[PDB]
């Protein structure tokens, strides 16, 4: 099993200037339930752009796809291709952009995190791979974040 998940905006984006443009402390929680105890699969910009607190995260198998073949990321894994990392029963790619494309083919399903923000897609922004017919979609309601905004989970799947 390889499930892919993120949060965007309703635009498609996914991150900017190498981080996230908000945070919403329900949807980080929704991401550890959904990740902990399995591998997770990130790409090295992803790695760099968690907190050093979180650094490697918790109670997973943290692995880090790097072209680089002596990029030493301290608590991760460093593989040079996306296949060395699917050897666990459940495997969640938790981007960024590059990866989750290259994981897509893999993928049976995708946790989405939908973010009731207003931003227009930039030059430069990681983008939430698009879904095409072969996925199944499950929507939740609309939810309200402390932060302020809007979210809604969305389960896709597909054998
Ligand atoms: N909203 C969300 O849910 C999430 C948002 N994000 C955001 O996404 C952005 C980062 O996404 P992005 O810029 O797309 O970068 P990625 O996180 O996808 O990492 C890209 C890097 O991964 C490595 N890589 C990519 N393809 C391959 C390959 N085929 N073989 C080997 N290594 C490969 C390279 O590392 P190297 O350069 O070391 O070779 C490349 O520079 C940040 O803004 C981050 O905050 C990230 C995760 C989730
Ligand atoms: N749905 C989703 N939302 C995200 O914000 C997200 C995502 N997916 N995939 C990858 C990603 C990259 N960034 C980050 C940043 C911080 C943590 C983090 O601190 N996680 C803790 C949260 C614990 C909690 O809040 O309860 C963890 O242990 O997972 C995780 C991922 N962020
Ligand atoms: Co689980
Ligand atoms: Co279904």
């Amino acid at each position: 099993m390889v499930g892919l998940i993120w949060a965007q905006a309703t635009s498609g984006v996914i991150g900017r200037g190498g981080d996230i443009p908000w945070r919403l402390p329900e949807d980080q929680a929704h991401f550890r339930e959904i990740t902990m105890g399995h591998t997770i699969v990130m790409g090295r910009r992803t790695w760099d752009s968690l907190p050093a607190k979180v650094r490697p995260l918790p109670g997973r198998r943290n692995v880090v796809l790097s072209r680089q073949a002596d990029f030493m990321a301290s608590g991760a894994e460093v593989v040079g291709s996306l296949e060395e990392a699917l050897t666990s029963p459940e495997t969640w790619v938790i981007g960024g952009g590059q990866v989750y494309a290259l994981a897509l083919p893999y993928a049976t399903r995708c946790e989405v995190t939908e973010v009731d923000i207003g931003l227009p897609r930039e030059a430069g922004d990681a983008l939430a791979p698009v879904l095409d017919e072969t996925w199944r979609g499950e929507t939740g309601e609309w939810r309200f974040s402390r932060s302020g905004l809007r979210y809604r989970l969305y389960s896709y799947h597909r054998s």
